């Protein structure tokens, strides 16, 4: 359709996509050579050129017909919905990515599984994750940050020490959550019970192949025979994951 | 009419408001999507094109003569009370919307029916609160918050255990009175005995056809000899409600 | 008199005066409509007509010959100790205020009583101050800070489980904030075992019509016939109780 | 001799003096008029007129005439080197003051005595620092720092609670260190297990009648001639005591 | 403002203020050196610095502003009506005098008791004040004058033996106070039953800051209302005293 | 085929390399003196003229034959991948610098072994680097760091007493370490269960001969035939070792 | 040739010279008065003019001829040998100064013994430091630090009581070991089994003469037909020691 004159990031809190690094493509599909699995002990050291597929993440409105008609103000505000609800799908495919169909490879499906052997008798959650800060170091790379529910994060910070003494202090900073000294990242996109915690700034980087934009049609499908209008919002990404043992995924188990 | 600039969102919590999705219009109307039908079961879902009628909140408070001509600094003192006492009107039409006549149709009255095949013998307003940020899932929506009246989240703050412990006390929990993780909204306007939880950011939309207004009149009906005073500001708002189903009222039976 | 506007402000920094609304005026008396009544259940809301009258507070300490003479640095220690001792008795009128005569109703005053039926068999004290930050909530507006008394706090900060632990983040809690996510002043302005929570930033404003000053007196009184001089610092304020229902006023009975 | 051209205290933490407040004075003696006791409950408030006598400070140094005119820089050390032996002995008088004759009074003489009652079953030292901290409300004024002796308050950094956690960690913050978040002073003057707590910033104040200087004349009794010297140290004090109640002095039963 | 040195009646003997050695002052102090204990026999001598505060006399007088201002008349009566009435609470002051706070710090405050082993089996009141002159000569001064009460010098006075003949006749050869060659200082300052001896011309000596300066008012208290007055009179002295064995006070016991 | 100058160096950790004293040459080799034998009683200090080779370190990373044709910014973002990994594996060989053939001699092997004496019965992990930053002392010059496994460190962080209680309240002491009041580096290279104390800032220093150039290949061995690169990195380096006895390595035995 | 400016040499790196107290001269000696006798009981203070020659301190290290022309890497390396080769034996000279003919007179030799008879039936090493910081006190001065061996430190360090725990010293706090809380110095220059208390920053004196100077030799004795070159180190220094009686020297009976 025609060109929507502005592009919003976000609002309030935007965390999965900014911390992966970015960079742009023009082509279906990526090869690279990443280090795929590090058996530590005889030690080996596994190799590959792997692939990385784009994809085509897209949702759609169906507004009246008489919105795009008049569009006075009305346009530039679903311009501005769209823009968004691909936003949070995007967060979805980048984090939880099934890896299966046409889905990206999402963090959670690449990372190496936390250790269990770790966890030791009365460990609260906090000493958890402070373990999975660890696990990333049998990588060799320093942790970037950590990923919680909101829920869940919400437990961990209002956590206090055996001696009631406040641990992490609450209620102090949200959303920035220094945790271990480290910034945290309390999205809503992260599976209640799951918890990630990894180098994210350089063990994955996402690349664009064309930018977000919203296009709208009125004689899509069967639409002009029902007064429908489709406000297609595409966007054609490609995740890669050039080290998995930099990532980790695990499970409270309360 | 003087200067009606005066956007402050108050020196505590933006309520209600801030939980929907704002958006620009400039027409007499909107028409667009909702849900009708999800059969949950090979499955279906249908959808709609509804109105939404943008009507003029016209809200008011009594004054009188004297009061309003005298104090010089008074003039900016009265548009920081009628850009405030606008917006906790605003509050009662958004949640508590009737339906009736000309009142908006505000979330409390579109939301789905809480489920009372959820709860189970013995369970805590906590547990029922947690039911109810289930059913919210069987939408395939995330919820967003949970709306509680200020009385009610205090109890549930106060729960203990068989013991005499107190269950993830809310003191400190008052701002944040993220229950068990979401982000509640005590919310004055929440009637007391009643609960809503939903995912609003992507539930509803607030459609602005004018900012805030605000005029006085001194010879608007028999106030000029009662000595009174017509406290009118004037607002177009215009509630929308896509997905009905991502909403939930329920009530604490006991 | 040849006095300085020279301050050094409250160094600690306090907060009976900062927590109100502030503003200023050029009139002898301020006048407005706030809401009496709310009888929440039929419902009714009772508004009223009212005036703030301006009240001039000068308070003052006499001196000796030898404190008049000399003056290299003397003549601006006495300053510092009015434009002080006046801010003193200000947090008298603001806080436990007679109303009686001249002086001024304060918020202690004019404060709605705590509801004695909200308390439990074995409730902390912390337990009431949060019942208290309730009923601020039966008026539909949120609380804004918790005033208590320097020896009270003391005692609550150093509250114990029945294990042994401490509940405020341990002992040291000075600055008297944050309790429960609510910055907690501490000036025993408040009187000892009695409690002011309220939504002070929009409930109540000061309204000033002159800066403090200081000044000196030789034939005021016994005076000039005792050896003696009177040393006056006068200053003009107003103060305004728009929501009386959103400051609460209680006593630990123990 | 009028010939020490520039000399100021230096290097150490600074402390004290700077603590009080300074001023000038061209007499003997200051009079003025302070708070004595405040009974708190009817109260009463009781008040005298109290005199602080100015008392001087010197001492000599004896460094043979060669050491004077062929050692000049030696001249411009043995200065720095009076200036700061007279400044150490000027920090003794206002902390441990007496009274007695040619003493001053000092801060912990005037000092208001700790009250005992505020003690719990279990407090820590730094549990009763904390108490003092509020004894220095019931004179309605902040505290302002506290004044340890090195040696102890040492001993308190290395305070963990109860659960081998720091209640906070040993790292240094010497001096500046803000304990309970106030500027701590851990001055050898302090006497070992006694510690002081108050406003200082407001209850005292220091009167110079003259500043610290070093003179050469090398005339004292049988120098001249039997080859000795004489380089003088001098200056002039008046520590004046305002509030007593702001000025807090207790004792740590080991 | 006009009349400094003016013919004051003179109340035949200046009484003790002539008895004084008398000096000058531009200073709110003095330093001198006492002697405290001499021992006369290898003989002893002890002395000591001293400090000896200038204080303020000042005493009022009630009077009509029309006669006040008329200036021929009781302006020049009042300054001299001033002038001796301060004359007679200064002498209270220089002998009595309670060497407290604001007061001076007398005669009689310092003097060195009576020595009781001196008197004889039977002698007459004149035979202890002959004593006392003798007491004296053990500091090493030779007595100046002696100062009584009016009624007891009366007495004194008219002492007859055991036959009728006046212990030294007296009546119409009567010269002018003066006994065994010393001066009388008949003070109704001086206590009933009480008596001063003495070398005063040089033992102590007053110390004059400022000639009797008087200064009027007339909206002091409720005089302006009354139609009254207040003469406050001024003037600034201190008294040294050089020798405290040298002044000898006692009590006559009948 | 030159790309990159140097871009930028080092991420997140600058251990060895920061650790040491750095400077370049221009020479193969380079001659010096250092200490070799302190025999601590009689006792004797022996030195050595000692020739530091430089090195060739030189780590590559295969790739692909796609890589290079597809490179519109993947030539340039493999340049951020070599600047790292030549740097990661530097800290293995100014740390684990094994000495045989060209490997260089680095820090563990040339350090003096840990004392098995100075291990007693019932010691921590945490006593024994205790004990190593003390065997530094034997040499004269005082530690500057503490070199552990990133795992290692972790369990010495959450190590407890005997009461359960945590002796280190520092598991957020993962970035950096200061354990025993020392800049502790959580160098992973550091083999599990290796540590290494000393004075790093004045034992060794690397001596940089040529920066990291890069050259790329596609004809070198079998290259061609398996579709594989050789991008070759030169680096030219020279570990010397002035103070060995500064320098300790030990083994947790347990 | 010419020595650059002064480097910051011992990062960490600093105190018997630190803690005492540096003037600066242009004289090669200075006559002071050091304290001969005091008697502590009347007491009396005995003083007598003393002499501080001003010696020059040398330290000589071996190096390279061919590359010493080169710097290219090498003279600016040599050069930060010396600086703090200087300082090596600079500590010894003001710790362990012999006094025999050239050699300065330092800390050790200059202090009073300690006293045995302080010792008492079983005591820790940490009670005799302790009875060291009085006998201190009894030549009425406070200590500054304790200066013991580093291997000493670490033995009153891990001292343990009856039961089984730490008492104190050890732990992170090993740096400026306050034990108890004055500065304990682990500086390698003292004696291991000796022990030096004082108050050094008042009881001795450092004065600068010249700033350090470097000079190198290539034609030295055997060297220009060895292949040699020797390095000395210049300075000109003159350590004093006004109170002897301040410091205390000791051993340990093991």
């Amino acid at each position: 359709m025609q060109i929507p004159g502005i592009i919003m990031p976000g609002l309030r809190r935007l965390t999965i996509r900014d911390l992966l690094a970015q960079g742009r493509t023009s082509s279906n599909a990526l090869e690279y050579v990443r280090e795929e699995v590090f058996t530590n002990n005889e030690s080996d050291i596994t190799f590959s050129k792997q692939t990385a597929n784009v994809k085509t993440i897209a949702h759609w409105v169906q507004a009246s017909r008489q919105v795009m008609d008049d569009a006075p103000m009305l346009q530039s505000y679903i311009n501005n919905r769209l823009m968004y609800g691909l936003a949070l799908k995007e967060e979805g495919q980048l984090l939880n990515g099934d890896g299966t169909g046409d889905n990206l490879e999402g963090l959670n499906k690449v990372a190496t599984a936390y250790d269990t052997s770790l966890n030791a008798t009365g460990d609260t959650r906090a000493d958890i994750i402070a373990h999975a800060i660890y696990q990333v170091t049998e990588s060799e790379f320093s942790a970037s940050g950590i990923v919680l529910n909101p829920r869940d994060w919400h437990n961990i910070a209002l956590l206090k020490d055996n001696e009631g003494r406040y641990i992490f202090g609450g209620p102090q900073a949200f959303t920035s959550n220094i945790m271990w000294g480290l910034p945290v990242v309390p999205t809503k996109a992260q599976a209640a019970g799951t918890f990630t915690v990894g180098g994210f700034d350089m063990a994955s980087q996402v690349f664009d192949r064309m930018d977000a934009t919203v296009e709208v049609s009125r004689e899509d499908r069967d639409n002009f025979v029902k007064n429908m209008l489709t406000i297609l919002c595409e966007e054609r990404l490609a995740l890669a994951h050039y080290r998995p043992t930099a990532i980790i995924k695990g499970t409270f188990s309360s």
